[PDB]
């Protein structure tokens, strides 16, 4: 057999279930051999959005996901995906096809480099060179990946494919998946314990790193009377059924979190990189973090502990005194409350009947429409803000994906073709902006042709019609203009048993800036300290904030 | 004044009247220099298009053109046409715009490292550090392009466009953008007369180097009896109404080129990188190339000559001896109206009746009706054949761009824009394939926007109704799905005053290939010999053909 | 027969003599090859000094030269001499032979990835991945040196050196070799015409580009009355019997140059990149490079010209007015000789009698007694001022080879065994610096082993005595400390017929720095024009001053 053969039987032994690529003359003999197996072909219509559609899937499902390009021009479509799965922390393993190795290095027709054009964006990148060394930079490439050191690529010259396969020797091998346990040292232990009880106020600000450790983030949080808030990678996991809740710090955020993190004795950094600076005090923080060289990158660190957030909450907290006084702690659930509800009343009174549409009232009735265990995909840009104040996850049975690390735009529809693509029962919505759609043709025609039964809500603030075009593309569409019609017609669109394109005609003029918000506080370099956000409302947040002042002892 | 009103006022000075790219935050100094100045900013919805719209309109003036990109994901979107432009040529300087400087280390929301990832694809990278060193590396990157270097980037972080602008000791210069007549080396010069005089018959083979060398090339033909075949990048410049013409070589060629080529007792490169060595013979070749370092890339080279083809062939002309004897040029000349008779007869009998309609009879159409100085631009793929076969060129007055080289997939409508932005009374054709269509939205947005009145022809060989996704996006429409309508329906669409999208349904089993092609000739890795070419016809070039028979003496 | 043999026999029929090298295992089937061949193998101690060695022998022959290296820390190794190589303009091969094809991508044993390493010192850098293509590539990287594009590294893993030839399709091609004649553009050679034809003084400023246009430059000077300066890679062709003769700008700058550079009408910058701007006027300035990308790289340009000199010059000749009046001229050759006459009796007043020995008083000795076609090697730091105020090119028969642009530090002997290699009958003398001898033991290894009766003369300023590890090493050595012995034992040690060190005991307080000297002067980014040149006195270059000066009409 052929070590394309071998690459897929590989894939398959290991649990891959699908590849995502648009096929070129160079990827034939791997084409063949996945047609051969129970491997799917996903075709993706655009080649970028190949290795978001893996980086989505592998998010949502935790394991391996694959993604496959043709040579030259094929695999420089593979870098905007990669660079956004590598930070989102997403296990890919990227198939960049390659030309003849005879051509390489005579300038070919289509020839590059790809090994140079992915060195940032992978922990592993390497070329094939025969069959025997290709199946063993294979086995390295999936262990890389799968031991959590970024995106991997194997580099596959076309001919290659054909030559024989390796002896088997490290496709036999088990790949190492699983979770080490990693307890901190005890002496950065020991002095989080010492700051901890010598401050009379603690607040915890949570990132994506707190996913498996809510209930000890929680237990933590009412032995010493913490109010939580949180980056926006953790929002999803912290914010829901949280007795201490606080909101968001940020241009995007909400609530009383710049105030309780620069307002507590100590603040504690649990699991997160949240990189606005300029909201983050200096004066005393801890930071937890699984990835020492992490600890430090934000603002002046007095604590630092390389570790898991879970067990070293479980290491010091027999060691961290009860705080009985809890003033301080409903302050801030008072404050958070009264910030909510301040700007629901400046910039959402009577949202209901604003023409054109607010795109805020359908961030709104969003949340409430959808299923409880939907997937959101969050194109970059204004549906940030719209998913950040207004996409909650009750019992946290909803999935997000976004470029909330990378910041690439267009992202929403191929992150949508992976997250559907693992189970087609479960519900996707794709959330939209108009001026993310310039590639929207060839994310329609892969939906179509796989029949995904995604629910893309286009924000539109064009005048095109995409209703319009997405019915031409042969899928099923809405266009919504009145706002009195939108809880009625978004209902009717995302009970369709199908791909559905929802074109929602919205006011231009939604995102509200304050006037002292400056380029530099835009762009991420202004030096002052600050707690100003950009203006407009938040969804159903307040009830769990109304709910924590009644809980108040 | 600031570094970014710097930059626009160099660039103003010479010459620059338009820069393409998508406004991103990062750019906002640079754009609001650019609004207050005498250059255009031409705003592509698909960030991706902006450097191939450079890259094509620097082709069409022979001037500097310039594209932008804002920070990290917005610049990693250049690569695809910084690509193709440097292998085809173009002056192209990039303004990647950069994250602030004070991140730059910091893992930082969008940060990349665009110097590496522009490496292969240019001539000079690198980063501004400062208004002083800003300015002199912005001179430093036009004269490396101008001077023929290869593409250039100039990378800025955001901030550094706000600080103050140099003293002007670079921006003062004046940048040499001329051509060097560069006559060969003597004892080179000497050993090509030997070996054309010692021969009883020869063939020249042109590429895109013989493009001011018209008249040179003829003269040299007529002395020596040589027939004249072409690489696809000199098929534009060499082929028309030349009186030794027989054809193309590869697999999208057509005629005696191969058998000239490889029946002559010397066979002459003339500014061509053809890269399909299978095609091309060993025995006694003789290769002239401005750029030494391209000789004998692509097969044995006996007779090397770094030199200007018209100066090197009017350096040799006094000292080659007369040919009174042309049984070789007559045969050749007979055998390629033959094999272009035969061809036309065995796959375009009656075409003008065939049901789908016949993407042939649309391209034989296309040549009639279109300008004779339209602009054409090329898709990658079936289209590249359709150009090869169809598409003439008479007096020299059209033009053509295509990823020939880099052979990226949906170039030809960014290109498009680019050449369609240099003169709007100017015809412009973009030859379309359907699967080159995913990116289809943003381009038309762009082309509304800018009321750029090119003709985008669609072979639809999909079904998918282009035509009302056109129609949907605000630009005129016509659908022809029936072939004895092809002829009215064109010359209507191509009349319009306007940018208009053209759907043709065409017959997707268009493309014949022979049994005996095989995968590792499709790739360009087999070894045999070859003459065999893909199955179809040929249009208007055996007008020519055939009159060069009947001037045979 | 192997790739190895076919390696070895491309080189040989290609006239390469020698190879440069320290022997490891991945490359004993490349040696086995050369032990069989005509080619000798010059075994350096100091893997770092192969690549020095090579770029010598190339600069000295005009030929190809070649360095090979063993796989990881060995190609490591050869990255200082490619650098100095590369900017010299070397025509170097470097065989970079690397780890087993097999053990790529597994971070084996000495596992590096060259590629990376010499993308900065190379034109051309590949990896072999067959026999068939090694032979290939090697064509590639032999044509792209030899057309001046930059050093060329090809990358052999080792086992592939073992596997079957190519077919020799590529080995048995012609490499162009070549010079070509570039003339320049008519519309920038008239605009050099018109601001020569306006000007009332002009300078002439020369650097290495005018090595091949000699009596061009002279007969334009003569013509135009021009005084002529020079950059320090243009001292060795256009000083000697210059009857315009200015001197040198930069820090180790003598004469009048700055001035008369500064006070003419015109600047014409004749194939220079003199790196020090605050030197150079900014007014009125015109440069003349064969490469285009380099002209305004260092000051103001508004007549750039991009083509030969020589060709330049006989292209303007015919259009520029002779100019009668010589009164700029004939100030600029006596404020030379006063300039000159100044700093020898300012800083070399009876220096033949100065304790410990002057090395202003060495390096006059020595230009006397080395032979008039002597080869000399410079070691970066005072050797450099030394070589420039003292080492002078009668009738330009005398070769210097030195690290000039890439300024690293233990250059003179890695160069002189290169230099010394070429000819066993040619005078070779290296001036050393004491400092720039921690790596002499390996240096005084190889030519003990080769026999290469290079004369190495110390500036020893430490207290070592180098005479004696010499002796130990098995070298002839001689200590000089008297100063008034110096021209009896330097005349008995350059006599000797084999190596030797000489070790001078010269006075650690030569280097003279006025106190308006910067730190900021010295690392080369102080703005301010200056004039200040290093503390000093010159030789034997008065008496072209003088005589200069006993000529004027
Ligand atoms: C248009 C736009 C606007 C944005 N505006 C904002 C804004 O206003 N506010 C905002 O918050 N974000 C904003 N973002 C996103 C922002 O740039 C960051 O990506 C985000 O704040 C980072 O979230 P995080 O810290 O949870 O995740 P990450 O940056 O991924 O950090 C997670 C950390 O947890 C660590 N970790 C992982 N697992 C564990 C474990 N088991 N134990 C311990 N540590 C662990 C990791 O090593 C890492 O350091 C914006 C994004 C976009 C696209
Ligand atoms: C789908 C597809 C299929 C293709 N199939 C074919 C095919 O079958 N046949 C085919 O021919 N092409 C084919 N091509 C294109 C092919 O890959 C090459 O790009 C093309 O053949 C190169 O044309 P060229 O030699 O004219 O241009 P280049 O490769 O650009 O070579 C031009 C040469 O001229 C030299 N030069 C420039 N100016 C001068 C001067 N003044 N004097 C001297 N030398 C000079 C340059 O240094 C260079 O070496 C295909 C492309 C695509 C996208
Ligand atoms: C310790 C130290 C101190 C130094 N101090 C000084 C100092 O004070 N003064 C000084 O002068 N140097 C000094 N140097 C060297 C200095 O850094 C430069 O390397 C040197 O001045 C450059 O000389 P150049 O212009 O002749 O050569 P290059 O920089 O090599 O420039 C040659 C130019 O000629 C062009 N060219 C080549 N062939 C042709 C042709 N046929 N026609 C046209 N153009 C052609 C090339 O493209 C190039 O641009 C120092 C070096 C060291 C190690």
């Amino acid at each position: 057999r052929s070590y394309a053969e071998q690459l897929i039987d590989t894939l398959e032994a290991q649990g891959v279930k699908r590849i995502y690529g648009l096929v070129g003359d160079s990827l034939n003999p791997i084409v063949d051999a996945v047609r051969q197996s129970g491997i799917e072909w996903v075709h993706v219509r655009n080649e970028e959005a190949a290795a978001f559609a893996a980086g989505a899937e592998s998010l949502i499902t935790g394991e391996l996901a694959v993604c496959a390009a043709s040579c030259g021009p094929g695999n420089t479509h593979l870098i905007q995906g990669l660079y956004d799965s590598h930070r989102n922390g997403a296990k890919v393993l990227a198939i960049a096809s390659h030309i003849p190795s005879a051509q390489i290095g005579s300038t070919f027709f289509q020839e590059t480099h790809p090994e140079i054009l992915f060195k940032e964006c992978s922990g592993y990148c390497e070329m094939v060179n025969g069959g025997e060394q290709g199946e063993r930079i294979l086995h390295h490439a999936i262990q890389s990946t799968m031991a959590g050191k970024g995106v991997s690529v194997v580099v596959i010259p076309g001919d290659i494919a054909k030559e024989d396969a390796g002896d088997g020797t490290y496709s036999n091998s088990t790949i190492s998946s699983g979770t080490p346990v990693v307890f901190p040292d005890p002496t950065e232990a020991a002095a989080l314990v010492e700051a901890i009880n010598n401050a009379k106020s603690v607040t915890l600000f949570c990132g994506a790193g707190v996913k498996n450790a809510r209930a000890q983030v929680l237990e933590l949080a009412e032995k010493i009377k913490s109010p939580i808030g949180h980056a926006l990678g953790g929002k999803q996991y912290i914010q829901h059924e949280n007795p201490f809740e606080v909101g968001m710090s940020g241009l995007l955020g909400y609530g009383a979190c710049v105030d309780a993190s620069n307002e507590a004795d100590l603040l504690i950094l649990l699991g997160t990189d949240f990189p606005y600076s300029d909201f983050l005090p200096k004066d005393n923080v801890a930071q937890v973090d699984i990835n020492g060289a992490h600890i430090g990158r934000r603002t002046t660190v007095k604590y630092p502990v390389t570790g898991d957030v879970a067990a070293t909450i479980e290491n010091i907290l027999p060691h961290v005194k009860e705080k009985t006084d809890r003033s301080f702690l409903d302050r801030m659930l008072k404050a958070h409350e009264r910030k909510l509800s301040s700007v629901v009343e400046t910039y959402t009174h009577n949202v209901e009947k604003h023409v054109p549409i607010h795109p805020e009232y359908v961030a709104s009735i969003l949340n409430e429409l959808a299923d409880k265990d939907a997937v959101f995909t969050v194109d970059t840009g204004m549906c940030n803000v719209w998913h950040a104040r207004y996409i909650e996850n009750p019992e946290g049975t909803r999935d997000f994906v976004g470029s909330f690390r990378h910041g690439t735009m267009a992202n929403a529809l191929p992150h949508a073709i992976g997250a559907q693509s693992v189970d087609r029962n479960r519900q996707v919505i794709a959330m939209c902006g108009d001026g993310g759609l310039g590639m929207l043709l060839g994310e329609l025609l892969t939906v179509k042709l796989h029949k995904l039964p995604l629910k893309a809500v286009v924000f539109n603030n064009s005048e095109v019609n995409f209703a319009d075009i997405a019915a031409a593309a042969g899928i099923k569409s809405v266009r919504i203009t009145d706002p009195t019609k939108v809880r009625e017609q978004l209902a009717d669109a995302l009970a369709y048993p199908g791909p559905v394109l929802i074109d929602i005609v919205t006011d231009p003029n939604a995102l509200s800036i304050p006037p002292t918000i400056t380029w530099e506080q835009v762009m991420g370099f202004s030096k002052a300290a600050t707690r100003t956000v950009f203006g407009g409302g938040v969804g159903a947040m307040i009830d769990l904030a109304r709910s924590n002042i009644r809980n108040i002892p």
